[PDB]
């Protein structure tokens, strides 16, 4: 069926790429596909099943979107308002100038896309942060960024009064019934805990920094993550705030080329060329400034685009697609950060074979 389209890509992608292990779910009206590839470390041969926990890297930033937009759609945060109403302690620097919503569509002024190796913890970040001077026009330039991302996920569990990890737990994690996904992996379950594998084929296991759970610290498995896509897609039976807050996710907020930047979401209108989604993955768009432009109209969720979403780290590679028009999304992690011009060409053969859209 699904398994017959899906299956001989992702055999050919894994040995192609020399991946381990792969969990891939499809997201469709009629349900949800789960499979499972290969393993899970390559030293002990342990399968990937559906306990495997894969790190999710940057994907994790879909998670603290939401949470923003949760924490907006019940009126405690205003996403164009400065960052230091919210976080007084930057009163009176660049954060006076910089909202919510370009920290969610990394157009806070040029905020660079690392953690200084001199911060190193919560202190002498916001001491960074206080002085901290923009580099880049504000609104009018996207520089993709753990920093901006993560202070977003510090100013929303400040507008919430709660710690990061417990409130996105409660609020978005537990309703959307995300129970095997983790910020911190216990004890009890390192033995699902998928080993990465580098480039260099050695493995490897992300560690923890500043700003971690906000920017890149999930580890999950693709089911998980299918139920945050099955809501996206309008598939999931959900309270209606939090609905909401979904929904406002992929509204679109800044033309950049031709990506839309959404609340995290990256988006395409279709017929949309690989080329043009490979451009979205590569140095140009990720380790560059780009020209952004605000939509102002913010344009309401659309039903004719490519929604999508990398996230890796040294031993992993995620990717996440959604066709709101189609109602099917994929979700594809594997145990080995591979390169995005691969995830780009797996995923459109996925979709295209499964007829969801079309090549020429
Ligand atoms: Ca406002
Ligand atoms: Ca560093
Ligand atoms: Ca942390
Ligand atoms: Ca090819
Ligand atoms: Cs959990």
């Amino acid at each position: 069926q699904t398994r017959e389209v899906l299956d001989p890509i992702v055999a050919s992608l894994m040995e192609a790429q020399q991946i381990p292990g792969m969990a891939i779910a499809l997201v469709r009206p009629e349900g949800t596909t789960i499979s499972h590839y290969g393993a899970a470390d390559r030293e002990t041969g342990t399968p990937v099943d559906d306990d495997t926990l894969f790190e999710i890297g940057s994907l994790s930033k879909t998670l603290t979107a939401t949470l923003a937009s949760l924490a907006e759609v019940e009126g405690k945060l205003d996403f164009d308002a400065p960052v230091s109403r919210y976080l007084p302690e930057l009163e009176g620097s660049a954060f006076d100038d910089i909202s919510g919503l370009n920290l969610g569509t990394h157009t806070g002024g040029g905020l660079p896309l690392f953690v200084p190796d001199e911060v190193t913890d919560r202190a002498s970040l916001m001491a960074w942060y206080r002085e901290w001077q923009p580099t880049e026009p504000i609104g009018e330039s996207r520089t993709y960024s753990n920093l901006g991302i993560g202070l977003l996920g510090l100013e929303t569990a400040a507008s919430l009064d709660g710690e990061f990890v417990p409130t996105m737990r409660a609020k978005v994690l537990a309703p959307l019934g995300m129970q095997d996904t983790w910020y911190d992996v216990p004890e009890a379950r390192m033995a699902d805990y998928a080993m990465g594998e580098d480039k260099d084929g050695q493995p490897t296991r992300v560690s923890p920094g500043v700003l971690d759970d906000e920017a890149y610290g999930i580890k999950t498995t693709a089911a998980d993550l299918a139920k945050l896509v099955r809501a996206n897609l309008h598939l999931a039976d959900v309270d209606a705030e939090l609905q909401q807050a979904i929904d406002a996710t992929r509204q679109g907020h800044y033309r950049v080329g031709d990506m839309t930047q959404a609340l995290i979401w990256e988006q395409y209108s279709l017929p949309v060329a690989p080329e043009t989604l490979r451009a979205g993955q590569g140095y140009d768009m990720i380790l560059e400034p780009n020209a952004a432009e605000a939509l102002e109209p913010p344009q309401s969720p659309r039903d004719d685009v490519w929604v999508n979403k990398t996230g890796s780290t040294q031993g992993f590679g995620g990717y996440i697609v959604m066709l709101p028009g189609k109602h099917t999304g994929l979700v594809m992690l594997a145990n080995k950060n591979y390169p995005n011009d691969a995830r780009v060409e797996a995923a459109y053969r996925i979709l295209s074979g499964l007829g969801a859209i079309d090549v020429p």
